[PDB]
C-alpha cells in the first residue's frame, strides 16, 4: 500500500500539470501539501479497503482497490487540516500543524482542504470511471463527509450558547460565549450521536463500502455493516476519550470520563465540575483531573469488556467468513 | 425572474429534510435545523443571481418537471457561488458581504464553524443533484461539471492568494512565526499571469458552468462545448478586469488591472514602495478602460461563430446585464 502513494499523488499533480513558471510552483506546493499531510499516519482506514477487498486478485485490480485506499487516506488528511484549523491545534503527527506555517497560514489551508477534497473524486475518475459501482463509490464518499460534517458540527458546537430554541444574532460580532458546560448535554445519547457521525461512518463504514462494492456485493449486509460501524466507532473514540486523560478538559469537549462522572457524582460534585470544566486555570482542570476519584480508569476496563462483546456478537450475525475475519482483525489491531 | 428567487425554499428543505433523516435525537435535530436553516438563508439570498438565472435562460433556449430539474441546477450553482464567498471571506479576513457581516464573523458561528460550513454548503450542492437528477443521462455529466469548475476555482484563488507571495520567487515546514510583510514582485505583474488567475478564479464557475448546465440537461459530447469553453473564458476577463475598474484591493496587494496597465507604462515603478498599504494618484496619471471594454466586447460578440440562434441570443442578453 505505502508503495503505491506517488503514482496516485503524481497522477493528480499531472491534472493539475495541463504558463510554464507558474505550473513549477503549483507542483513545488501541491506536492509539498500531500507530503505533508498524507504520510505520517498509521493509515488504518486506508488498509482496511485493501483487506475487506481482498477477502470479498490482477494487478489492474489492485491499482483500484489502492486507489479508494488512498483517496481515504486524502480523505483523511482533509478532515486533519480542517479540524486543526478550526480547534486552533499546535502539533499533528509529531510536526506543526500545516495551518500554522508561515508559508502556509490559515488563508491557505482552507483552501487546502477543498483541494485534498476535490483531489479524491478526480482520482477515483481517473481510476474508476469506468466500473459499474462508480456512481455508488463517488455516493459513498458524499455521504460519508455530510455524516462527518454534522458530526463536527456537534462536536463543536454542544456546550455552545446557541444550544431555548433562542436563535442566533446576526449582528452580535464582539465579545465571546464564556466556554460553559450544559449540563443537559451530558448524557450518552447525544454522544453517540455526536461520535457517530463524526468518526464511524468516515472511520469505518466507508472504507468497508468502498471494499465490497468494488467486489460487486444493495444486498441487506451493507445495514448489517452500517450498524457493526456505528459500534466500531463508539468502541474506539470512547478508548481515545480514556487515553487523552492519562487538551480535551480545557478544549471543553463532551468526553465519556465527563459523562461518567457526571451520572455518578454526587449533586455538589457536579458544580465543583462546573466550575472548573473548560476554564483556562491550571487549578481547575488539576481537579476535574482528580475526580476522575470515581475510578473512570475501572469503568472504562468494563465498558470495553461490554463493547468488544456487543461488537463480536454483531459480527458473527454476519454471515461471511472474509469479512468477518477481517473485522475482528482490525478490532484487535484498531 | 423571481420564478426562481421562489424556487429557493424548496431545495432549502429538500437539504434540511435530508439532515433531518439523520439518527439523532430530537432536541439535537431541532438545534441542526435552526443552525443549517440560516447558514443556507444568510448566504444563499441576496445576490444578484447572475449565475443562477444563466442556467434558466441557456436552458430554456417545458414542463414543470423540467423546470424543477434546471431550476435544481441554477440553486446548486448559486449555493456554490455561497460556499466561496463565505470561503474567499474567511480567507482574505473580510468585513462585510452583501451588504451585512461576514458569516465567520458572527460570534456565534465564528471561523471553526465557517470553515466547516464552506464543506457543507459545498456538498449539499451534490445531494441536491442526486435527489433531483439522479435518473437523468446527463447526471454523471453534471456532477463532473461541478467538479472540474471548482477545480478550476480553486486553483485560481490559490494563484490569487499566492502570486505576489515570498514562496514565488527565483518552503519551510520549520517556520511558523508571524508571515512576512507582503511586497509585490515586478516579475508577476504581466498580463499572461493575469489572465491565468481571472480565468481560473471567475470564468469556469461564473460562465461555464451554468451554461454546460443548461446545455447538459437540454441535451447536448458535441463540438460546441469547446466553443463555449473559449467565450466563458472571455466573458470571464472582460468581466474581472470590470471589476477592477469599479476597485481596497491596493491595500490588500492585490493583483488588478490596472496595477498592471500602470506598470507597462509608466522611476514610477519604484509603486513598489507604496502598494500594499498615492497608487491612486498614479491611476488619473496614465480612460484605458473604456479602451479595452470597447475591444474586449467586440472579441466576445465576434466568437459568440456558435451557430446556435437560441445561445447566440442568451449570451449577448448576459453580455448587456
Ligand atoms: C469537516 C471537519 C473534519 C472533521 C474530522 C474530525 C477528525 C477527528 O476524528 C478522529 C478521531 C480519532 O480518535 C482518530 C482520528 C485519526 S487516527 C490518527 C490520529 C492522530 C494522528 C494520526 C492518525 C492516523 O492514523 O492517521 C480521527
Ligand atoms: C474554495 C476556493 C475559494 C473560492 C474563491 C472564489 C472567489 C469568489 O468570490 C467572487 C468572485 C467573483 O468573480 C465575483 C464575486 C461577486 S458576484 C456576486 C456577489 C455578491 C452577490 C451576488 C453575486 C452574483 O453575481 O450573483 C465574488
Amino acid at each position: 500500500f505505502r508503495n503505491m502513494y506517488d503514482k496516485y499523488r503524481d497522477a493528480f499533480l499531472s491534472h493539475l500539470n495541463e504558463e510554464e513558471e507558474i505550473k513549477e510552483h503549483i507542483s513545488k506546493y501541491y506536492k509539498l501539501l500531500f507530503d505533508y499531510n498524507c504520510l505520517g499516519g498509521k493509515n488504518n482506514r486506508g488498509i482496511l479497503v485493501i483487506l475487506i477487498y481482498e477477502y470479498v486478485i490482477n494487478s489492474s485490480e489492485w491499482e483500484k482497490a489502492a486507489c479508494l485506499a488512498w483517496c481515504i487516506e486524502i480523505l483523511q488528511a482533509a478532515f486533519l487540516v480542517a479540524d486543526d484549523i478550526m480547534d486552533k491545534g499546535e502539533m499533528r503527527r509529531n510536526k506543526y500543524c500545516w495551518y500554522l506555517l508561515k508559508d502556509v497560514e490559515t488563508k491557505n489551508a482552507v483552501n487546502d482542504v477543498l483541494l485534498l477534497y476535490n483531489s479524491i473524486y478526480k482520482l477515483i475518475e481517473i481510476y474508476l470511471r469506468n466500473e459499474s459501482c462508480y456512481v455508488d463509490v463517488i455516493a459513498t464518499f458524499r455521504d460519508a463527509t455530510l455524516k462527518t460534517i454534522i458530526g463536527q458540527h456537534l462536536d463543536t458546537n454542544i456546550f455552545s450558547d446557541k444550544y431555548d430554541a433562542r436563535e442566533i444574532d446576526v449582528n452580535n460580532i464582539n465579545v465571546p460565549e464564556q466556554p460553559v458546560i450544559d449540563i443537559n448535554m451530558i448524557n450518552f445519547g447525544v454522544y453517540k450521536n455526536i461520535v457517530i457521525h463524526k468518526t464511524a461512518y468516515y472511520s469505518f463504514f466507508l472504507p468497508i463500502v468502498c471494499g465490497m462494492l468494488l467486489a460487486g456485493i444493495d444486498n441487506l449486509i451493507y445495514k448489517k455493516i452500517e450498524d457493526i460501524s456505528m459500534l466500531m466507532g463508539e468502541y474506539f473514540q470512547i478508548h481515545d476519550d480514556y487515553l487523552d486523560i492519562f487538551s480535551d478538559i480545557q478544549n471543553n469537549k463532551l468526553t465519556w470520563p465527563l459523562i461518567k462522572t457526571f451520572e455518578l457524582c454526587s449533586e455538589p460534585d457536579k458544580i465543583k465540575i462546573v466550575k472548573n470544566y473548560g476554564k483556562n486555570n491550571l487549578a481547575c482542570v488539576k481537579v476535574i483531573d482528580s475526580l476522575y476519584q470515581y475510578k473512570i480508569r475501572k469503568h472504562y476496563e468494563s465498558y470495553e469488556k461490554a463493547q468488544k462483546a456487543k461488537i463480536l456478537s454483531a459480527i458473527n450475525e454476519l454471515h461471511h467468513e472474509g469479512i468477518e475475519y477481517v473485522l475482528k482483525y482490525l478490532l484487535e489491531i484498531l
